[PDB]
């Protein structure tokens, strides 16, 4: 089946990527669109093929990180529409108008400039603009209403520019206390109610990341963006526990046995710093996965993986390259093994959830920092591709 | 200078990685040579930039931790020895003898399988093979003397096998208390004493690490390899006391600010949770690095930066792409500042040792997170290329 110098690679299956966007259609207002977020290398999962499926099954339009993460999108022939959700540089202006990337913007002077540029080169493409407006969570955007008009009356005046939508984002949507979401809603919307006292239209609306499109679908205005929902990952346990709507996780991690060997000389010691001494009826596994994969060398002497259906212990500390797992006395075994890390095997799982508590942190971290020295291989409709 | 539409870098000095190898080769006997370690994209500094310039000042082999981080070698145009050091599958046998790769290898029949599949072929590809003893690290390699004696006997028929080597490997070599790395040593000097009692001679033998030869440089035979101390960072703080060696760190993090604003409006919440609230004074600066980049989320509200020669913190949870930092009251800063998150500043330093330090690990862990989607510009000779 799977054939692999080193013994290690991720699966991803995108018939459940599938049923997380139906999931997500039939809980929300008809009028409004899905834009999928597939930045950070699709959140670790590999963003090509995720942003190819969405867009076959639900999603309209995508956002990333990045110009260069846009770019590796139009490479692969995506035509759709790409809003980058940080600030860019104007280094990049002549760049984004000739691969058609759309960009977010919120400063008068910005804006000046960036017209200047594709005037003095007269320029066939027009570069389009997303503004965001900042009512709480105090990272990027416009502020007060007052200068916000500046910021729409000049985007007005510029020829080489399109305004194609206004936005803003939710900072504690997914904890139980909703106050602080009400009130950045009823900000956001006097500020449009503003706008809309002087003739002015307003293009697409959008406000709601996963947690706020379940909680609180009267949001959904025009648009929303689909993220962690899409992977099958919940925002937080209070969001899971309302039992509104059913995900799916589509990721899991394995690899196969390297050696095997009875501790039955002396020294029985095992890996760096000798934190471990085995039993001489002991059996010891040899695994080729590591720290530089994004395997946590705190997990040392701590954690677990599937062997045969049942939870084993790591061994001793955590290498660059390998990890040790214990099998017990006179334990059962073979060189070429298959082993689950994040998963689900015969009737047992570790879930990327549980790994995340053990470690302090949310399940975002978890999966966009493993490496992409691991091979990616996809299933859909049962069967293995790439 | 540096153009970039996302505003995030880092620096390897090439010069550095020079006299780390000038030092290690005046250390040693002259009659040793130096194997430099590479693997995990060499150790987060980038494989192909330093292996060409460590050939090229004292080294003469390389090891990689898998064959197709050994051909990425051979298609830059090296053609040295290079040694992969993990468990290689015998589904590549017939791969790693075209592109030349030597194997290691301790089991009587993997050496016949490999011997009867280059046999089946002919090609004049004789494949080339390293034998691992393990002598108490525990991980991969052969135990007893009476089974390495029939090991030697298999490869020694075998016409399509060639045998190049014979290492070990220390567990606790960087530690102050010496006794089970003699232990090791004195293994491994009887085993292969036995064998020249049968009338085998020896190829090349390897044993020493970075700490290994910084501290017994009396063990070095015919070959050390040279890893962390290469990219001028020591094993541990107790082999940095002995104070034999002088090393130069190579490499540093560097980004440019994004927005900065006065927290006057209200609310004046931060970052998601709303962990942290501003003055109405503060001044609050944006910038894009966040925990999918290997920025560690442990760092919320905790972690630092330089700005203008001067230490300013973390404001409120990191993002997966993006993080705030506090200017103070009264404030002082613009769109377009440099910031170094890892290195020098003036008279100022924020070193991977401390950040390792803080959050519980080793360095060796915090530079080989670093992600492939940062860029990578190379100094030598004070000027800069890619
Ligand atoms: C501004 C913004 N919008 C949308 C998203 C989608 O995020 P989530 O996974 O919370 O749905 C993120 C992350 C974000 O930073
Ligand atoms: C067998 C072996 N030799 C040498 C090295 C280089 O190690 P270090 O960075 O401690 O010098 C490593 C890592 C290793 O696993
Ligand atoms: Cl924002
Ligand atoms: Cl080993």
């Amino acid at each position: 089946m799977i054939k692999l110098c080193r013994e290690v690679w991720i699966e991803v299956n995108l018939d459940a990527v599938k049923k997380n966007l139906r999931a997500i259609r039939r809980h929300i207002p008809h009028k409004s669109k899905i834009m999928a977020v597939v930045k950070a290398n699709g959140y670790g999962h590999g963003s090509i093929e995720v942003a190819r499926h969405a867009l076959e099954h639900g999603a309209s339009e995508l956002a990333v990180a990045s110009v260069e993460e846009g770019i590796v999108l139009r490479k692969a022939g995506i035509t759709a529409p790409i809003l980058v959700l940080g600030f860019t540089s104007l280094s990049c202006v002549k760049k984004s108008a000739a691969w058609n990337i759309t960009l977010s913007a919120f400063q008068v002077d910005w804006m000046k400039e960036a017209n200047e540029i594709l005037e003095k080169e007269a320029s066939a493409n027009r570069l389009a603009i997303h503004i965001n407006v900042d009512t709480g969570m105090g990272r990027l955007g416009v502020r007060t209403k007052e200068e916000l008009l500046e910021v729409v009356k000049a985007l007005k005046a510029s020829k080489f520019l399109r305004w194609t939508g206004i936005f803003t984002h939710f900072s504690t949507a997914d904890e139980p206390d909703t106050t602080l979401t009400k009130l950045q809603h009823e900000k956001f919307i006097s500020f449009l109610s503003f706008l809309k006292k002087q003739g002015i239209e307003l293009p697409t609306v959008h406000m709601c990341n996963t947690a706020a499109a379940i909680a609180f679908p009267e949001f959904s205005a025009d648009m929303i963006r689909l993220g962690i929902g899409l992977y099958g990952l919940y925002p937080s346990a209070y969001i899971k526990q309302l039992n509104l709507v059913k995900l799916e996780p589509a990721l899991s991690l394995k690899a196969r046995i390297a050696y095997v060997k009875t501790m039955r000389t002396e020294p029985r010691t095992v890996s760096y710093g000798a934190t471990y001494i085995a039993e001489p009826n002991e059996v010891i596994a040899t695994l080729p996965i590591g720290y530089a994969d994004g395997y946590s060398r705190a997990l040392s002497n701590r954690g677990f993986v599937l062997h045969r259906g049942k939870r084993v212990p790591v061994a001793g500390r955590v290498t660059m390259d390998m990890i040790m797992v214990s099998l017990g006395e006179n334990g059962e075994g073979k060189q070429g093994d298959e082993v689950v890390i994040y998963g689900k095997q015969k009737g047992a799982e570790i879930s990327v959830d549980e790994v995340a508590e053990m470690l302090n942190t949310i399940n975002y971290e978890v999966v966009s920092t493993l490496s992409r020295r691991i091979p990616r291989f996809y299933i859909r409709d049962g069967e293995i591709f790439k």
